[PDB]
């Protein structure tokens, strides 16, 4: 029961896979391909894909996963849906976006979220809620349709009520809450709160390549101009915590209104205090507002 696939182009390569487009035989999917010393990732993720309650257009499509033997041993295939158009980062480095690209990739971005955080279904069941815990462009896919849907679940945490103390900073430091930075957390509630900081960092780097704004400068990172391309924690703290630093909003942004509601969502959602954060609930609904 293994798939006819090919491999044709490695498109990814992260800490624990390789992603490849390949044929099916859609003629056109995704494999992510895991060594047997990163099956605790690919377990990871394959339980996220194969739960009945993620299926979501803002979330990648799942297919199955396999196990492969080859002569070095055995490999861990996640086999998807294939967005051409590439992860968000590649898209937002290759593309300046209209105002209403950005209200599509902004609102799909802000309901996938949502969805992983309920702890209920739509048709009202409860479910326990996912964090995601590495929210980056590089890890939201553009939909052809120019939606987003989220990917990369290698560090994602359900929300397990008997998850103990020892269950640190795993994730991308760049995308690191303040609170992540400072060893400063605990609430339950908390762990949404980091995607939703990092989910903002985004939210900045569709606004920064949005045309609406008039000149749109060629894309970085978050913090590009202040830490190396690889920032450690430290350098991260640094900037996030004990400079209170946020990527740039140039106030010639907020004269269109839409990139100011965006601006204004945001920067609430990168808060120092948690608290003080949206839920991505409360961002999707400000999104259909526009």
């Amino acid at each position: 029961e293994l798939l006819p696939i090919e491999l044709d182009t490695l498109v990814g390569k992260g800490r624990f896979a390789e992603v490849y487009k390949a044929k099916l035989k859609f003629e056109t999917v995704a494999v992510k391909i895991f060594p047997y010393e990163e099956y605790a990732s690919w377990k990871t993720e394959k339980d996220i894909f194969s739960d009945i309650n993620l299926k979501h257009e803002n979330i990648l499509q799942f297919l199955t996963a396999e196990e492969r033997k080859t002569e070095l041993g055995k490999q861990y295939w996640l086999i998807t849906a294939f967005h051409a158009k590439g992860n968000l980062q590649e898209y937002l480095t290759r593309h300046v976006i209209s105002w209403e690209d950005l209200r599509k990739l902004g609102s799909s971005l802000a309901r996938g979220i949502a969805h992983l955080h309920s702890d209920h279904t739509p048709c009202g069941r409860p479910k326990m809620p996912i964090v995601h815990r590495d929210l980056k462009s590089s890890n939201i896919l553009v939909k052809n349709d120019l939606t987003c849907c989220l990917c990369d679940f290698g560090l994602s945490l359900r929300l397990d009520p008997t998850l103990s103390v020892d269950d640190g900073q795993v994730g991308t430091a760049r995308y690191m809450a303040p609170e992540v930075l400072a060893s400063a957390m605990n609430n339950v509630e908390s762990f949404k709160q980091t995607d939703v900081y990092s989910m903002a960092l985004v939210l900045w780097e569709m606004t920064s390549r949005c045309n609406a704004v008039g000149e749109v400068k060629d894309y970085e990172p978050p913090f590009g101009s202040k830490v190396r391309e690889h920032p450690c924690v430290a350098s991260m703290a640094d900037n996030v915590l004990a400079d209170a630093g946020r990527p740039e909003i140039p106030s010639f942004w907020l004269n269109h209104q839409g990139i100011q509601m965006v601006c204004e969502t945001l920067t609430e959602c990168w808060d120092h205090d948690p608290e003080a954060r949206l839920t991505a609930q409360c961002v999707a609904e400000r999104f259909s507002e526009l």
